[PDB]
């Protein structure tokens, strides 16, 4: 893949959260993610796609679910968003958190905001 | 995964599209996407993670990269929700799509909307 | 305007919340919304603006602070979509709720959401 | 209303654009912005609320449809988020564009962004 040797390693948000992804030549993200804010603690599994053939970024995205052997917040966010190489590399995203509801609840289920994602903290 | 059953299988949206999915018990999500609207023709590799211990849903999310052997739009999307089950299960998400642009253009690179799958069409 | 007579009146979404709105030749979107969930009780100011010259849709957004004479949710809606006409006029929206929080907590301050619109119940 | 001094007046996002709002004591918030990239010249009319009795931030939201007397990109704008005060004021915000559009294409009709104002460039 075009970006495959771009993206894959260790990239930081501007929250202090990091994530750590291999890219497949076959547009597979497979890696793991640590949080620093909300009800998360140690690392999370994450899987995703990229496009592996783009000037253009290369689209991607990946899902975490909030559980692992230490914490349950029974809810999972997605990454939409697209790296960016060079000096400067970035990961641009979007992302969309929906928590498990009662179904008098769902209207409220999901929250939304934006990740950058860098090499460096 | 208390879901897991209930996820494993086909579901459509309510603009024809389908997706194939298996739920694994350490709350992977693996199959495959097949559109109805857009530049996407076949079927397409998605994977994701759900929550494998929630009355509430059941939160998970996933990612379709739009590359295949026919069709490469440069672009991914991510779907978050959650699965409920029962005689009228759904899966109800809200998706977020993002093209590959250039710098200049990523402004306008990322689409949202909503889907509702269903086990029937 | 194109759709300033199919716009103003009286509109139900999903959940049966109700909201009256007068468009003005100008563009302007006037009225009250009255919700059906969450921390609201009775009416509450909207204000917002549509494309007032546009086959296609009428695009169109506004927005509600929950505040009114009976409750204060320190919180604001947007609402942003299109207004279709016809015997099944609708108008088909995505919103974002943002809540006023602490910086600490300002990563989780805006939910997404649909809803949609009809002139019947 | 507790920051109706504070919002009032110019702010700058991240892209050049500007707008220029006056909040009323009643939770009105009128005013003129005016975009540094996409299909707009010069000033556009803006109407919203705010939270006018909120530590926390005001909540806040306004529409720009697009429409002037130089263009009308057929679209609308709706920005959802808070006001922090202080040596470093913010308006931080998430946004909804909305494009009028056939229904074929309605399920691509809305993109998403944020943006963050500052009272100086
Ligand atoms: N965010
Ligand atoms: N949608
Ligand atoms: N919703
Ligand atoms: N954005």
């Amino acid at each position: 893949g075009r970006d495959q040797a771009g993206i894959t390693g260790t990239w930081y948000n501007q929250l202090g959260s990091t994530f750590i992804v291999t890219a497949g030549a076959d547009g597979a993200l497979t890696g793991t993610y640590e949080s620093a804010v909300g009800m998360a603690e140690s690392r999370y599994v994450l899987t995703g796609r990229y496009d592996s053939a783009p000037g253009s970024g290369t689209a991607l995205g990946w899902t975490v679910a909030w559980k692992n052997n230490y914490r349950n917040a029974h809810s999972a966010t997605t990454w939409s968003g697209q790296y960016v190489g060079g000096a400067e590399a970035r990961i641009n995203t979007q992302w969309l958190l929906t928590v498990g509801t009662t179904e008098a609840n769902a209207w409220k289920s999901t929250l939304v905001g934006h990740d950058t994602f860098t090499k460096v903290k």
